[PDB]
């Protein structure tokens, strides 16, 4: 028994079943122990791409993804996913190696206090004292980092207990199921019969309502009250887009003319406005695991304090009490004409003149009529970008939970490709579809040999304009002191990094090669990548 | 005027003339009006690389290299370079744009307190409370980074800042010569005395002695008086690898058996095992900027706290008013018994059996015969990987000094094509070549199109080993759940990277192939990737 | 044989230390005791604020580390005062914490607290001992960095299981090692030599990191060779004597003004000088530091000597000395003859105001200048803390030797007062200390009276007294509680009783007669002696 494998078994005996990471000094044992107890080990290129990874398959998997990297400036590239974990409120551990701790002060390999870096990123971050103690910080990270709203954790592993050795194997953690709560019952109470007094309610479900897993009984509840909802980018799909009850294609006009909003695993911070563009007599109902969310950022009615899950069915059964037959199909129907003038505001851009090249809007809406006669909802999107991630989220539809990850709470750039991987791990029968900005694809480009060497094999689209939201289509004759910051070179030529992997790569500038290069990639066995060319353009 | 223009004046004003970042929101403006006042802009692919070349700028330069980024997860992609700049003490700011100050609280977008975020990486980390305080704020992270050990800063723009207006331009910083010092006279007197009585007097010249510029002074003394140096990685080629009194060849012999130790700019951190293998009766004077180094991890004799280059050219003047003639070529040639050994076990290497590939020596051995016959010694190299800077710090030799650049203090991989930037950008008349192992190229890959789109015509030879440290060379049989945490994918094909930027590539699998691809990398305007397939065994 | 408490007390001895201040309890009594045991004498003190106020002024009188000890969790979160002080201020100290098992870490051990982390941005260098092996390592580390440079306070943590462990083995000690300083650049040197010749009005503004380096005799040297005026900050007064012919500080704002170089010797830009902002732009500035980060920051100037004050002001006066000119700028000292007489005679009003029928704070200090200056000719030790009580003592309570002197300093914190007496009798105890408050300032660190009574520390403590915080009420029981203002103190606090707590005396003083008496009762007694003067309440 070492260090590694007592930090294995551990792992082992919570469940764990595969981590994403980069090895080195003095870590490259630890993986090799959780191999040895059948934990698959995901190397990846940026322990940017490894921490992003383990956080959204945390999110996904609904446990703890798990993170691997070195000492120092392994855990500091780390340092971005811990980030992202907390905005998201997705479960997961960091596992970072640390120099020898009697050399702590003197200059040592890859010093760095590394709990204290990765404090205020997590929700508990510590050291392994000995090998002993092993099992408990490791079982305290993975407790901690699920339980009430979820986050990352930090787990310290010095060098001098990664290769100690002992003959004792200390007690191993148990698994233990997360506990959960319920509305206080006055305020459950109060909560319906505000519902019950609605002309236009409006549920908001956010990405804490897909993660907790409700969507059969947001499905039965929506469905026989004719309750409008009106899904936050994460959550598209927990009822699909096409749903007759969903208000996303006119959202704006939703939430100003509701006269109930109920949050269902969503907050009020910057993705809503902070609540600002609400009418102030909306009576606002808040679902929430994590009471310090209540009455910040806005005034709200009731706090429901509990699980999404049961506090929807709670709700739902306290409707079905009265025996009274609520219908609120009226409020999305006086939506329709709101939704009429957003689509031909659509139109707009998909009868554009070509550039001669496509648009963002034309060329996603040739992906959506793709995807759609081909996998009919069941398939796995990511998406990022700035342009081609707000376009991907009005054309791109989704028909099923958690089959949808973008830049969400941090807007990041970055997380495209460990995303992906995430995505596919967890569902190895279906196909997922990474559709990038070309300055998005940029930052994790190289996680293709990742995919490749693992055989997950990923549908990668670039939709490219030559750089950040717009670009240059020329700039050889530019002087190169005053080289716009917003653009890339043109026309880079990111199909044929595919190459690389020994994938397929398709240089796209019509529909027409669009539908062809899509058609190709739906069963190689490898990494596809469509990079299609783009008006560059604002 | 806005915030932008103040802060891109403030910049200029102190002579900034290249800054490396990526843009969105909210800093677009400011690298514009960066660009509107003259400072060139070079928007990388990840804030990893822009950081990483902005305090490896700031070392080459001798004053501090400029990194411009988001709020949020732009500044936290960043520490990175933080990280690395505070460890090799090289001068440096961040600029990073930040959330609308009244909303921070709320869950703003990209909320971070991002002067905390950076306080323990940074010599000084601070907020722009107005546009009236933007030149005092730029202006002390400016003098702050490069007065006594230099260091990193941070400088924070809020949103509300930057597309302030005014029309009262603040007083602009002036330029300010950093202030030297010299040692004690009673000090220095002591160090020419401990000289004086040496037999075996060795110089360990680390970067804080390039950094210094110091070399003139170096020669001088190490000429005259035929005084045995040691340079550390980075400072290799201060004076040349086969200058006739470098010890560098007989390293460990050197260091166990000189009477007298002369630190010049480097520490007794991990990089000398913290002075434990020093023989307890070698006298040690050790020459820095930081007081607080002295006589720590190793009792010293003598601290001259004081500037490099004055220090050498006193302890000169010092050794020569004497009268009393000194020469110390005794022990250089005490050391040749050893450096022939070694040279022999090298030979080992470069004729075992080829497997057919070639391994780490016989590859690196080639690369040094073809840079050497091409350039004489006068070109730029970026160093990283494992066994492949290790052996490329054997075999690749330097001849000027600030021409090498490796993973340095925090051992970091990631730093080759931000490093090979700056280097480039520093010498736009010098050829770069950056020699990296496969794992250490793709944690920065993708800035070959940063290379490409801002004409740096960068030879980039990847050392191609299927994995850190070593490799599987097949990897089809090997059951997912079990493959190997140190593996790549076999013969991933880097060379064809380079057509995604308009590039050459070349896969090299022997000796005759790899001088040939190298013959045409010299004048090729582009980026070039020579992609060396060597034994993959540990 | 050893124990981690000794070998933390055997590490402490070799580096020359000799007093601690601190609070004991689990499980750090036996570190305490252990630097008993090694001839290392131990203050405990009433609150940990007070301890760590100590060390820092320890450190800074006698120019080496000051040692503070304290318990787990809240005993280091309160000398957290103390760092944070000792850094403002530039001063070098160790604190010494305990800290929870090891082993216990995460599990809610007893006063569990990250105390590295918690002390990191307060100090130069916070570290772990992390065995046996290694104490002697980072106490050697935190002593060698809290001296080093600009000096500054260090954080050793020493956790219950090292504590509590033995080893049959001596790790090796630390040994001393003497400061190393630089010397300013010759070019820079030259180019502030020049400047100074070419004066015709300069100003050395002299701080306390002059008088922290015992640069006295060379500044002396120099000024009293070429006449050249200088200018004190507060802890710096009498570094040359208050009434020395060439002190401008009872002109100092024209002083300042009016310079046309100033060379500032251990003093910074900061809140103290208003940043700079009231000075001429054309006034060039010689700015000496040993932190070269503090040259042009906030104010433009024209050179940075980068050197030890001592070497640098003497190196400046050699360069004068060169050239055979009999320099003299006794001119620009007389030109402020007009200012100091018109300052006089703004504070002659004061003294002469009617009583009412208490004396005002001029009129209270006026006397106490008096007295203390027939007692001692300037030669004893003085501390000043307050807020009016503090800015009167600056203006009537003159100073007359080096390092004799300490206020509420860069932080202008209240709560200095008596763990600052405490440091200055322990080091002068030839010596009588007084200790001048006001009365809010007094009640932050009062409870040290034991202290001092108990470590036979015999100060003379001065209390203005005027019922509040700048002012305060004469009456407060017809005021309804919730309408109490919240400057005032309870009117006629009996400040001077609380000497008999301790055994001590205490004096109730209405008139400078009665001051007068007291005070000189004050003088040679075995105790504390507590004089409570009740002045003027109002604003
Ligand atoms: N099981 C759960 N029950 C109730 N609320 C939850 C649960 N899990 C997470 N949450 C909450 O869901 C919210 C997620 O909000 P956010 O990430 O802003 O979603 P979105 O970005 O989709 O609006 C968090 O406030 C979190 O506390
Ligand atoms: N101008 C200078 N004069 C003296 N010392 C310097 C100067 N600039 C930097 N230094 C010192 O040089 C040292 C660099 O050492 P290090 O980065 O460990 O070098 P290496 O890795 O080459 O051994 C630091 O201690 C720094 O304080
Ligand atoms: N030995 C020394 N040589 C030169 N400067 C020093 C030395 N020791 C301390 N200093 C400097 O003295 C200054 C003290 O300034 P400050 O505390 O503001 O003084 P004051 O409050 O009296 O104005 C600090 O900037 C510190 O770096
Ligand atoms: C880590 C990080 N760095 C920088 C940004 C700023 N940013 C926002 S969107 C974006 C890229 C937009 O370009 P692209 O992906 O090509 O999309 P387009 O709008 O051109 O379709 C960037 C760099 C960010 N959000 N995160
Ligand atoms: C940021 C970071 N992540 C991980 C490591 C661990 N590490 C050390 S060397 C190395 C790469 C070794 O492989 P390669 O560059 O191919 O060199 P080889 O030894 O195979 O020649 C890695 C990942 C590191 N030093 N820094
Ligand atoms: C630790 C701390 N708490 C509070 C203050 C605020 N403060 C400044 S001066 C002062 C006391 C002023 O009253 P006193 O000492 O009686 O003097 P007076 O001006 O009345 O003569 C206080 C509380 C402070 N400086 N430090
Ligand atoms: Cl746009
Ligand atoms: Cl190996
Ligand atoms: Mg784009
Ligand atoms: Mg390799
Ligand atoms: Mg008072």
């Amino acid at each position: 028994l070492t260090g590694s494998s007592i930090l294995a078994k551990s792992l082992k005996s919570l469940g764990v079943d595969v981590i994403f990471g980069i090895v080195g000094v003095p870590v490259v044992e630890v993986a090799e122990a959780c191999i040895a107890e059948g934990i698959r080990f995901i190397g990846c290129r940026n322990e940017q791409s490894a921490s992003f990874a383990a956080g959204a398959w945390g999110y996904l998997n609904k446990r703890p993804g798990v993170c691997l990297t070195v000492s120092g400036p392994g855990v500091v590239n780390a340092i971005s996913g811990l980030y992202n974990a907390q905005a998201n409120c997705w479960p997961m551990i960091l596992i970072g190696g640390s120099c020898e701790t009697n050399q702590i002060g003197m200059g040592a390999f890859q010093e760095l206090d590394q709990v204290d870096a990765c404090r205020n990123y997590t929700k508990f971050s510590g050291k392994c004292a000995d090998l002993e103690t092993i099992p408990f910080i490791v079982n305290k990270a993975y407790q901690v980092s699920k339980a009430g709203r979820p986050g990352p954790t930090y787990v310290d592993l010095p060098a001098d207990l990664i290769q100690a050795t002992t003959s004792k194997l200390p007690k191993l953690p148990e698994p233990f199921e997360t506990p959960y709560c319920l509305p206080h019952t006055k305020d459950l109470s109060a909560a319906i019969e505000i519902l019950k007094n609605s002309k236009r309610p409006l549920l908001v479900v956010g990405k804490g309502a897909t993660y907790s897993r409700c969507e059969n009984e947001l499905k039965a509840l929506v469905e026989e009250f004719n309750v409008p909802f009106l899904p936050t980018p994460m959550a598209k799909g927990i009822l699909p887009d096409n749903h007759s009850l969903n208000a996303g294609s006119a959202r704006s006009l939703a939430l100003r003319k509701a006269d109930v909003i109920v949050l269902l695993g969503a907050r009020l911070n910057w993705m809503m406005q902070f609540g600002n563009r609400l009418n102030p007599q909306t009576k606002i109902i808040h679902v929430d695991i994590s009471p310090e969310e209540f009455n910040i950022n806005k005034k709200i009615d009731i706090g429901l304090f509990g699980n999404i899950p049961e506090t929807i069915e709670l709700i739902h059964q306290g409707l079905k009490k009265s025996g009274k037959s609520y219908s609120w199909i009226h409020f999305k129907n006086e939506l329709q004409p709101n939704i009429e003038k957003n689509q031909e505001k659509l139109q707009k851009f998909l009868t554009a003149p070509l550039s001669p090249l496509m648009n963002h809007q034309q060329a996603l809406n040739t992906v959506e009529e793709v995807l759609s006669k081909q996998f009919n909802g069941d398939y796995f999107l990511v998406s990022e970008g700035a342009r081609t991630m707000d376009v991907t989220r009005m054309l791109v539809s989704s028909h099923l939970p958690r089959r949808r990850l973008d830049a969400g709470t941090l807007g990041v750039m970055g997380i495209g490709l460990g995303y992906a991987l995430a995505g596919q791990l967890t569902h190895p029968d279906k196909k997922v579809v990474a559709i990038m900005g070309d300055s998005a694809f940029g930052f994790s480009a190289m996680e293709i040999e990742t995919a490749a060497r693992c055989k997950l094999p990923l549908i990668i689209i670039i939709i490219n304009n030559n750089g950040i939201y717009h670009g240059l289509d020329d700039i050889k004759s530019v002087p190169s002191d005053k080289l716009p910051s917003f653009t890339l070179m043109p026309e880079t030529r990111y199909d044929l990094l595919a190459n690389s992997v020994y994938g397929q790569g398709f240089l796209v500038k019509d529909s027409t090669q669009l539908q062809s290069a899509l058609q190709k990639c739906f069963n190689f066995d490898g990494v596809s990548i469509v990079n299609v060319m783009i008006d560059h353009r604002p």
